[PDB]
Formats: C-alpha cells, structure tokens, sequence
C-alpha cells in the first residue's frame, strides 16, 4: 500500500511492546502504568492519542483470577495466555501516524526501561 | 510478532510515501529531494539513518529514458510503473526503529509538503 500525505482516512499502527522483567525483576511495571484506579494508562491515552493496555499472564496480577478466567474460556480473556506486554495502537491521519506512534512509544519506553 | 526493548535483531519499516504532485503542480519535487548530482538525498539519508529513495512514473525525469528502461523489462526498473513516490526503509533496533522512522518521514515531509 501507498502512505498518501493528504489523505482523509487514518491508518493503524499496533505494537506489542513486552515488559522486561527479566532485565528488571523487582519492578512493579504493571502497578506503575496502570496506577492508583487505572488512573496512569487513562493519562497515557489521552496524553499519547493512543490505545495502550496491559496485557498478558501478569496484567491482572493476580495467578488465581486470570487462571479462572483463562480457564472459564471466555476470548476477552485470550490474552492472559500471551507474554506481559503493552499493547499500543494508534489509529492517525497518515501524515501523522508516525509521529504518534513514535511519540507513544517515547512514553510506553518511559515505563518499560525505567533507569534509562 | 513482538516488539522486544532489549532485543539485538533490527526491525524494519519501510514507507511508499506518493510525492502530492496533484497538491503542487507546479513543483520540482525530484530535483529538489535529489539535489545537484544526488547529493541531497545523499545528505537526507546520511542524516536520517533511512534508505530513502525516488522511485515510479516520474523518477529520472526523462519521458524517453523510462519508456526505454520499462520497455527493457529489466526488473531493477521495475518501479517505474509505480506512482512517483519516495521510498524510506529504516533498519534499526527496536527501541529506536519508531522514533528512525518518524525523523525520516519528519525530514521527507519537508520536502513533500514543502509549504508547510
Ligand atoms: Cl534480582
Ligand atoms: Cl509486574
Ligand atoms: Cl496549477
Ligand atoms: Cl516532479
């Protein structure tokens, strides 16, 4: 496909961004992106224009909830079987979408190396 | 595929971006991205880190010379039945390989949509 500078309709840009708790193994990345209510990552949305979620075995942070709904089949919970990771899709003007993501990514980095 | 932060493999991106030839008619968009003796987008890839190149109807400008060339049916002229477009391929390692591309596209927007 062509990327049309003056185009009307937005394309999609999508990453999976895995949280390294290899490189970082005391860090609470999913307390610290998500925040006191969910509070952080409603920040980052609306900072970045970005849909950003935590997803993965860990974002629940609870073995026994995400083992249950695992279990109970159900596909909203399909991602609990996929590395921790961050989910960042935007959705922009062509012209734009590059920037946005590279933006979003600036500040999903900001969490994922976090002494860096 | 995931986009690892700590990973050594480069991930590419690669960009069609048309040249809005209809927007400026009147516009020397060859001339000005390649420059006197293609030290421009010499200057432009050295720059940006990005394989950046013109490529489809209009490249050499020379009516004459891409008839040939199509006509030829050497594969390496291939492009030119393409739309006249400039062609950025960032490699590089995951962490920056956004924030490559959205400079390159940053830097080929100045010549594209010169007037803004
Ligand atoms: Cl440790
Ligand atoms: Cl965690
Ligand atoms: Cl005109
Ligand atoms: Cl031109």
């Amino acid at each position: 496909n062509y990327l049309d500078l003056f185009s009307h309709k937005n394309m999609k840009l999508k990453e999976r961004v895995l949280i390294p708790v290899k490189q970082y193994p005391k860090f609470n990345f999913v307390g610290k992106i998500l925040g006191p209510q969910g509070n952080t990552i409603k920040r980052l949305q609306e900072e970045t224009g970005a849909k950003i979620s935590v997803l993965g075995k860990g974002s629940m942070r609870d073995k026994a909830k995400e083992e249950e709904l695992r279990k109970g089949g159900d596909p909203k919970y399909a991602h609990l079987n996929m590395d921790l990771h961050v989910f960042i899709e935007v959705f922009g003007p062509p012209c734009e979408a590059y920037a946005l993501m590279a933006h979003a990514m600036e500040e999903v980095k900001k969490f994922l190396v976090p002494d860096m």
